[PDB]
C-alpha cells in the first residue's frame, strides 16, 4: 500500500507532473499536468497523502505548498469532471476529496480513483503541455492507458527511515543515542539546504568562544530550516529534515557540533558544517548525539 | 580563590559598581563607581574573570560589553593612578592588566591588587555619585578600608554547576540524558530572558503539527538567546544559559518540547514554555534529555 508522506506524482507517459496551478488556495483552482525540475523542489507539485482510518488504500492529497485539497467537481462520474484544488481537512468524510491509491498493472505506478465516484485521475489525452487538463475519467484498474498511469515518486522519509539511515552510517559512535523530534520529514536537495543556509546569516557569523562556536552554528542552522518550513508551506502534519549531531574524534580529545541531511536516494546521512556550507561523507567526528 | 566567571563588583561601603563609562571600547575609556539596578542586566557593569596559569588568584578581567581589560595606567605605583578599559587578550603577561584577587579581612568582599604595581583598586574617597573616580592606590591586604573592598556577585554558572541545578529538580524522567555544549553561562533574570522571547517573534507564532510544533518553539527559543549574545557582547569564552528539554507526562502517553532557565540563586532550574512565556516550577513532564 502507498505509505503515507509526501509525493512528486509524475505521470507515466510523459513527463508532467501533478501541479495546482500557480499554487492558488483559491477554491476550483485547477491542477494541471506541468514540466517539472529533477533535484529541486517543485514549489506547486508535492502531495501529502493522509491515510484514512478503516478505508483500505485510501488517503487525501493536500497540495504542501497551498494546503488545499485535490476535489473531484461535485463528485461527478462524469468523464472529463474537474479535478482541482479546493479547502478541506485531512480525514474528512467528503468523497470528493477522498481517494483509492493502489499500483496499476504495470506493477510500479499507481492509478488514483474517486471513492465516491470510481473513476480516475486522468491527463486529457496524455498531453505534455505545461496546464494540461486533469480529469476524472471511467477506467478500470487493470488496464494499460499510460493516461491514468501515476509514478509515486516520495520526498519524504518517515522517522524510522531517518534512523535508518544514520544506523548504517561508518561514523556513529558506540554511545550513540538519537532523539527523535517529528514522525515525517520532507527531504531537501543539497541545493535548497544550502540556499537556507545561505539566506540564515550564518555565512556571516563569526566564529567565537563559546558565545558564538559549533554548536551555536549547528542549532541556527536547524532554527533556520525549521522557520523555513513554517513559512514556506501552508499544509500540516510533517517536518523539515535537517539534522543536529554532536560528535567526537577518534582519539577522544575533541569534539564538535554540526549538521547533517539525507541522501537523493534517502538512505544514507551526509555531514553538513554550519561554519562553511561544505558538506561531507565523512567530517572527522564519530557522532554521540543527535537531534531530529 | 575566586572562581572563572562572570561578576558584578559592588564597593562594600557604598552600592557603587565598578562601570566601564558608556560601556566604550575605546582605549582608555575610565572605569567608574555606578550605581546598579538589581535583577537586571547592568550592561557596562559585568566582568568576565579569566585565571591565569601558574600564577595564585591572579587573573585578568574583561568587560563583557566591550570586550576591553581593566587596566593600571602605565603600571604606575603612584596613589591616584588612572584605572581604565584598554585592549588586551585573556592570558596577557602585561602587568598592567594582570589582578590579583582575594578576599579581604571581613571573610566575603574582596581586595582587587595589580600584578605588577602592588596597588589597589579604590573607589577615591568612598564617592558613591555615578562617574567616580576608581584608581589604583596604597593599601594593604589585611586593612579594613571599605574603598578598596568589593564584593564579587557571581552572574555566572559552571557547566557543572548548571548540571546540579538540574539534578536536583522534582521533574526528571528515570531515564535522563543530558548534554553540555558550553563551559561558562551568564544566567539571565526572567526579565531579559523573556525580552529575548518577546524580540523572537516567537509570541507571534502559530501552533502547527509537525511543522511548528513543540519542538520547533524551544529550538528557535534557544537559537534566538544564541544569537542575542553574540550580537550583545563583545567578549569571548562564555555563554548564555538557555536550555532545551524534552520530557514525558507521568502517564507515558503525553510528551513535549520546552525550554530552561536557573533561579535567582543559581541553585534550581525553572521550566518555560516557548509556546505562551510562561514560566512554571512544574510544566506536567519530567525531562528526558536536555541540551543546553
Ligand atoms: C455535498 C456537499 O458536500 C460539501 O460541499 C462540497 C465541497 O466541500 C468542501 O468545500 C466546502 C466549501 O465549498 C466545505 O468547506 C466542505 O467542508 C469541503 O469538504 C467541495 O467538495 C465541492 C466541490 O467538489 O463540492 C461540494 O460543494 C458540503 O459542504 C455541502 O454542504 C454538501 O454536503
Ligand atoms: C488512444 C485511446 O486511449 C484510450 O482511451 C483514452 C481514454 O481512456 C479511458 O476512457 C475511455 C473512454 O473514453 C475508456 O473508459 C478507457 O477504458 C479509459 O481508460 C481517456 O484516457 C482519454 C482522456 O485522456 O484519452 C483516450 O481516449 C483507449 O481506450 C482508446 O481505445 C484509445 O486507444
Ligand atoms: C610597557 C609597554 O607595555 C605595552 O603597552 C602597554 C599597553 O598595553 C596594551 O595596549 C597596547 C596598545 O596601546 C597593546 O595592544 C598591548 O598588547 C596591550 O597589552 C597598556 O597597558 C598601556 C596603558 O596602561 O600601557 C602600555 O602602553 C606594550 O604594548 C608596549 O610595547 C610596552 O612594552
Ligand atoms: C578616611 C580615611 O580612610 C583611610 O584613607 C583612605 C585611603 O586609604 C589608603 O591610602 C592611604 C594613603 O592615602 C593608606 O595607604 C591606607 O592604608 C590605604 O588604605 C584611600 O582609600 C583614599 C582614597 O579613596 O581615601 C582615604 O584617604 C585611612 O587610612 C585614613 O587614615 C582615613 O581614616
Ligand atoms: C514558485 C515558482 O516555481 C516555478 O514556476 C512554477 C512552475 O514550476 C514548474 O514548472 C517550471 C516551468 O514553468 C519548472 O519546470 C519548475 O521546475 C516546475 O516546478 C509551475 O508550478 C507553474 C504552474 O503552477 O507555476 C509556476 O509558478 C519557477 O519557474 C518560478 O520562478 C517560481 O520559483
Ligand atoms: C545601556 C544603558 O544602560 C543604562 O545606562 C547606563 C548606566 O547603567 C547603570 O546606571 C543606570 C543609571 O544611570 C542604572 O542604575 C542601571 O541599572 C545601571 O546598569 C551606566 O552604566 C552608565 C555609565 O557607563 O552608562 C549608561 O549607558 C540605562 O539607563 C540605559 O537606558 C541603557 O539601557
Ligand atoms: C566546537 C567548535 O566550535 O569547534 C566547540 O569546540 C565545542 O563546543 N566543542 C565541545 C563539544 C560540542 C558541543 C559537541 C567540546 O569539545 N566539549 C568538551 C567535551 C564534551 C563533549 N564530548 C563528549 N563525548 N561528551
Ligand atoms: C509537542 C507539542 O507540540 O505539544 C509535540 O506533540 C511533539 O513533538 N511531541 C513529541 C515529543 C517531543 C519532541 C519531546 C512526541 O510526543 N513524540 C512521541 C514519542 C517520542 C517521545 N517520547 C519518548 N520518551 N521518547
Ligand atoms: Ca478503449
Ligand atoms: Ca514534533
Ligand atoms: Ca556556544
Ligand atoms: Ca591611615
Ligand atoms: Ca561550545
Ligand atoms: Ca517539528
Ligand atoms: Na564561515
Ligand atoms: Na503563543
Amino acid at each position: 500500500s502507498l505509505r503515507r508522506g509526501i509525493y512528486h506524482i509524475e505521470n507515466a507517459g510523459v513527463p508532467s507532473a501533478i501541479d495546482l496551478k500557480d499554487g492558488s488556495s483559491s477554491d476550483g483552482t485547477p491542477i494541471v499536468g506541468w514540466q517539472f525540475t529533477p533535484d529541486t523542489i517543485n514549489w506547486h507539485q508535492l502531495w501529502l497523502a493522509e491515510p484514512i482510518p478503516n478505508v483500505a488504500d485510501t488517503f487525501t492529497l493536500a497540495n504542501l505548498f497551498s494546503g488545499t485539497y485535490m476535489d473531484l467537481y461535485n463528485g461527478s462520474s462524469e468523464a472529463g469532471t474537474a479535478v482541482n484544488g479546493w479547502q478541506g481537512t485531512a480525514f474528512t468524510t467528503n468523497p470528493h476529496q477522498l481517494w483509492t491509491i493502489k499500483k496499476s498493472s504495470d506493477g510500479t505506478s499507481y492509478k488514483i480513483q474517486n471513492y465516491g465516484s470510481k473513476t480516475f485521475v486522468d491527463l486529457v489525452n496524455g498531453d505534455s503541455s505545461d496546464g494540461a487538463k486533469i480529469a476524472g475519467w471511467t477506467g478500470t484498474w487493470d488496464e494499460g492507458n499510460p493516461h491514468q498511469k501515476w509514478y509515486f515518486n516520495r520526498m519524504s522519509v518517515s522517522s524510522a527511515e531517518a534512523q535508518a539511515a544514520i544506523a548504517r552510517n561508518p561514523h556513529i559512535h558506540g554511545t550513540y543515542r538519537g532523539y527523535i523530534l517529528d514522525g515525517e520529514y520532507l527531504v531537501l536537495p543539497n541545493a535548497t539546504f544550502t540556499q537556507i543556509w545561505k539566506d540564515s546569516g550564518l555565512p556571516g557569523s563569526k566564529w567565537r568562544e563559546q558565545i558564538y562556536d559549533c554548536d551555536d552554528f549547528a542549532i541556527a542552522m536547524k532554527a533556520a530550516v525549521g522557520k523555513w518550513g513554517a513559512d514556506s508551506w501552508k499544509a500540516n502534519g510533517f517536518a523539515i529534515f535537517c539534522g543536529v549531531m554532536l560528535g567526537v574524534n577518534k582519539a577522544g580529545d575533541a569534539a564538535h557540533a554540526y549538521n547533517f541531511t539525507l541522501t537523493k536516494d534517502h538512505a544514507d546521512i551526509v555531514f553538513f558544517e554550519p561554519q562553511n556550507g561544505g558538506y561531507l561523507n565523512d567530517i572527522g567526528y564519530d557522532s554521540y548525539m543527535a537531534f531530529y
